[PDB]
């Protein structure tokens, strides 16, 4: 996961 602070996104492999 690349980029996961604060939104609910990580969805990344």
């Amino acid at each position: 996961i690349w980029g996961e602070s604060g939104k609910l996104i990580s969805t990344t492999a």
